[PDB]
């Protein structure tokens, strides 16, 4: 069991604005090597904007992303 | 972001087990329709008898199991 569902991401903090927890969609990653991985909320996510990362993920336009 | 990335899942319980938050690999019921979802413990993962839930999921063994 999981409480809120995907209504909430527990421990999941966007990294371009701030938010955390990510309330609502959160978009996931896959690429990201590093442990800490990379996430947006999903207003980040329709505004595609400059964000590497908070904790030094190096995250690129060319990595993919997915609904988690 | 995501702090302690899959060494915790944060709001997730086992409902085998009842440990809170699951530490380790999590295992979540692709089956279950239930919102709150179905989850397990790798401990619990490896027991081939699978409770039904502890909040009416009603799960039952046809269900499938990924890691989480
Ligand atoms: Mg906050
Ligand atoms: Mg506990
Ligand atoms: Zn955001
Ligand atoms: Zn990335
Ligand atoms: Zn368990
Ligand atoms: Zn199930």
């Amino acid at each position: 069991y999981k409480f809120g569902g995907s209504n909430v991401h527990f421990g999941a903090g966007c990294d371009s604005c701030g938010v955390y927890p990510i309330i609502g969609d959160r978009y996931r990653c896959k690429d990201c090597k590093e442990e800490i991985g990379y996430d947006l909320c999903k207003d980040c996510y329709e505004t595609p904007s400059k964000v590497p990362g908070r904790f030094n993920q190096q995250h690129t336009p060319d990595h993919r992303l997915e609904l988690a």
